[PDB]
DNA sequence: TGACCCTCCCCTTAGGGGAGGGTC
DNA sequence: TGACCCTCCCCTTAGGGGAGGGTC
C-alpha cells in the first residue's frame, strides 16, 4: 500500500464513526498518518488499522478511552494479565445484576399479593409463610405519633444490603382489648428485609428476626384515621368470638399506593396476628 | 410532625446529598413542601419523605431520572409491570456480560498458548484442537500485497457474533516446494471466530468452516520479511526428511505483539500444516 | 459566632447533530 | 459539480466541587 486512506475510508473499513475517528485523533489515542498541511484532511497508512483493533475491543467491554492509551503500550505479556483485570470488574456487574434481579423479583412477589389480596375491611385467617425482618425498639412511639422519619437508622440498613428500600413500614404492639388509639403505643418498628445478605455488621440496637410461619388471623384496607381503629376492633371481636388463641403481637404494615406528589397520598394497612386454633 | 426538615436533615435522614436534593429540586422530581420565600431555604414535611422510596430505589436499578417522573404516578397495578420491564433489561444486560466474559476468556486462552510455545524458529509437531474460522478465497491476494483492509468484509462479520474483533489474521495456500516468495498465492484468507453464537445473516461469498482438529507440523517466530520464507522452507524441509503426508493447506496465522503506535510494529507468524504419520 | 443553606459557575464520557465553508 | 472533509459550536446524565455571600 503505497497510497492512503481517507478518514471516510477508514471508517467505512473500520466500522468506526468519521466522528470517532476525529475524537480517537484529539485524544491522541489514534492519530492519521498524516494530516493535509493545507486542507487539514486526514490520511491513513493500511498498516495502522490495526490499532484500531485494540481500541474497538477494549471500547467492547466498555473501558474508558483514557484507560486505553495505557492498554497499548503492554506487550502481550501484560495485556493478559489487563484481562484477567477486566474479567473481575465483568464478574462484579454480574453478582450486582444478578442480586438485583433476585430484589426486584421478591419486590413483585411482596407486591402481587398485596394485590391479590381477599377482600378488604373483612377479617381472615389465612397460613402464612414466615418474613424476615429487622426491628429496634418503638421508645414511646406509637400510632399517633410515629413519623417516617422513625424509620430512618432501618433503612439505612435494608438500604447497605438490598439497594432497594424497603416498601413496607412496620409496627407491632400487644394484643389487648383496646378500647381507644391513644391506650396504644407500639412496642417494636420494623422494616422488612429482601436480601438476607449478611447484613453490615448490624448495631445491638437493632435486631434481626421474623414474623414467623404460622396461621394469622389478617385485615386489609386503605388508610383512614377512623378506619384504623374500628378496623382493629374488628379483629379484637373477631378471635373474641371464634376464641382463637393468639400467640404473638399483632403485626402493623402500611405501604403506600403509590409514591406521586401530584395525587392524594394514600396507603394500604395490614394488620395480622397469629393465632393457634 | 407541625414543624419542617431543613435539607441537610432530610439529607441525613434519607441517605441523599443536599446536591442530589437540590437537583431532584430543579428537575421537579422531588421539590420541598415549601421554600423560604426570603432566604431561599429548602424545607420538607415528613409525610414527604415517603417520595424518595421510589427514587432512591428506580435511581439504584439504573433507571433515568425522567423516566422516575412517569413511575411516580402509575399505582402500584401499572408499576408491577413496569418492574416486569426492568427485569427484562437486567436479563439483557446478564447475557451481554456472561457473553463478554466467555468471550475474554477465550482470548485469553489462545494468548496463553501463543506465550506458553515451544520455541521460535523451529519446528515441531503437535496435536492441536479445531479452530473454528470464517473464510473467503484470496482473488489473487499472495504474501506481497495482503492489506489489512483485505480482512474488512470478514471482521465485519466477527465483530458483529462477538463484539470482540479478531486477534489474528490468517491465510491459507497450497503446499508446494516454492523457490521463492512471488510463486506464492494466497487460496484463501481468514479470521478465527470466538463466539460461535449464529453468524448474523452470513453472506455466500465467506465459508464457516474450521482448522480441523489433529497432528500439525508447526513453527512460529517473529516477523522478518526475509525469515518469512526461509521458515516456510524450514517446514517443507521438515516434511520431506521425515516423509510425512500432508493433508492440508499451509494454514498462516498472524498476531502482532502490541498495538502501540508508539513502539515499532511486531508481529507473531505462524505457519502449521496438518500431516498423517 | 459557627454550622447550615443558597445561587452561580466550571467540570466530567464519548462523541452525534448540525452549520458554514472549502475540497478530490 | 456533487460527494467528501474540516472546524466550530451546542447538547447530553446526574450531580460533585468549590466560591462568594447571607443565615438558624
Ligand atoms: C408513610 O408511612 C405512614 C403514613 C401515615 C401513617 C398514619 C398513621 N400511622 C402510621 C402511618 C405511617 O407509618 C409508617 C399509625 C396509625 C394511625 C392512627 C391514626 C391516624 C394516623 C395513623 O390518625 C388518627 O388515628
Ligand atoms: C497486521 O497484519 C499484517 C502485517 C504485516 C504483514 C506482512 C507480510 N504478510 C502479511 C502481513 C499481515 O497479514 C494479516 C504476508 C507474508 C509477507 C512476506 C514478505 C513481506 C511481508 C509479508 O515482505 C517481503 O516478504
Amino acid at each position: 500500500k503505497e497510497s492512503y486512506y481517507s478518514i471516510g475510508e477508514v471508517s467505512k473499513l473500520a466500522n468506526v464513526s468519521i466522528k470517532a475517528l476525529r475524537y480517537y485523533d484529539k485524544i491522541d489515542l489514534f492519530k492519521p498518518a498524516y494530516v493535509d498541511p493545507d486542507t487539514s484532511y486526514r490520511y491513513y497508512t493500511d498498516s495502522q488499522l490495526i490499532h484500531l483493533d485494540l481500541i474497538k475491543s477494549l471500547k467492547y467491554i466498555g473501558t474508558p478511552l483514557e484507560e486505553m492509551k495505557k492498554a497499548q503500550d503492554l506487550e502481550m505479556e501484560e495485556l493478559f494479565a489487563f484481562y484477567t483485570e477486566q474479567e473481575r470488574q465483568i464478574r462484579e456487574k454480574l453478582d450486582f445484576l444478578s442480586a438485583l434481579e433476585q430484589t426486584i423479583s421478591l419486590v413483585k412477589k411482596r407486591m402481587k399479593r398485596q394485590m391479590e389480596y381477599p377482600a378488604l375491611g373483612e377479617v381472615f385467617v389465612l397460613d402464612e409463610e414466615e418474613i424476615r425482618i429487622i426491628q429496634t425498639e418503638a421508645e414511646g412511639i406509637g400510632p399517633e405519633n410515629v413519623l417516617n422519619a422513625s424509620y430512618s437508622k432501618l433503612k439505612k440498613f435494608i438500604e447497605s444490603a438490598d439497594g432497594f428500600t424497603n416498601n413496607s413500614y412496620g409496627a407491632t404492639f400487644s394484643f389487648q382489648p383496646y378500647t381507644s388509639i391513644d391506650e396504644m403505643t407500639y412496642r417494636h418498628i420494623f422494616t422488612p428485609v429482601l436480601t438476607n445478605k449478611q447484613i453490615s455488621s448490624i448495631t445491638p440496637d437493632m435486631e434481626i428476626t421474623t414474623i414467623p410461619k404460622g396461621r394469622y388471623a389478617c385485615i386489609a384496607y386503605n388508610f383512614s384515621p377512623e378506619h384504623y381503629f374500628l378496623n382493629l376492633q374488628k379483629l379484637i371481636k373477631y378471635i373474641a368470638d371464634r376464641q382463637l388463641t393468639v400467640v404473638s403481637d399483632v403485626y402493623e404494615l402500611i405501604i403506600p399506593i403509590h409514591y406521586s406528589p401530584k395525587k392524594q397520598e394514600e396507603y394500604r394497612v395490614e394488620m395480622k396476628i397469629e393465632i393457634l386454633d
